[PDB]
């Protein structure tokens, strides 16, 4: 039993809610919140900009030190950093950005990072301003992640479309 509330069960291990991931994290304080990051951990907009703003820019400060030490992530890769006031940990995961011309097949590799964590609060990777098809991303999530994932989908119209089309 966990403290996630109001989710629709999609499969044995995947759950979904029309909610802002920032608000879900504030309420639940999950062990792991997933950020939809880029390879430079520049949290300018989208999920990343919203999470970082909620940390009062502490996520960005920590991220800049991470990059200075380690260099950029790979597309499809991840790193574990602090969750600050939102969660114990933040798993920064880089899905392919279609608006940058990145290969959509790397989306499966991106979701594989979730399997290193027993329970996660996550956004839909590569959706929104990353330019991929959200129906496809939900499908890849369900077919790749085996651990327990709670998907917060902020956009109400998108949430309705995802539920009504889910096979
Ligand atoms: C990768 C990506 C970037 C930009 C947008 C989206 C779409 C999703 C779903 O609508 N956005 C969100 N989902 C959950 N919590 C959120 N908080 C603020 C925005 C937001 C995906």
């Amino acid at each position: 039993v966990n403290s996630f509330s109001g989710y629709l069960k999609l499969t044995d291990n995947v759950y979904i809610k029309n909610a802002d991931i920032v608000e879900e994290a504030k309420k639940v304080k999950p062990t792991v919140v997933v950020n939809a990051a880029n390879v430079y951990l520049k949290h300018g907009g989208g999920v990343a900009g919203a999470l970082n703003k909620a940390t009062n820019n502490a996520m960005q400060v920590e991220s800049d030190d991470y990059i200075a030490t380690n260099g950029p992530l790979k597309v499809g890769g991840s790193c574990v950093l602090s969750g600050h006031n939102l969660a114990k940990h933040c798993l920064h995961v880089v899905g392919p950005n279609v608006n940058k011309g990145e290969d959509i097949q790397l989306l499966k590799s991106a979701y594989e990072n979730f399997n290193q964590h027993e329970v996660l609060l996550a956004p839909l990777l590569s959706a929104g301003i990353f330019g991929a098809d959200p129906i496809h991303s939900l499908r890849v999530c369900v077919d790749t992640v085996r651990t327990n994932v709670y998907l917060a989908v902020f956009d109400k119209n998108l949430y309705d479309k995802l539920v009504s089309s889910f096979l």
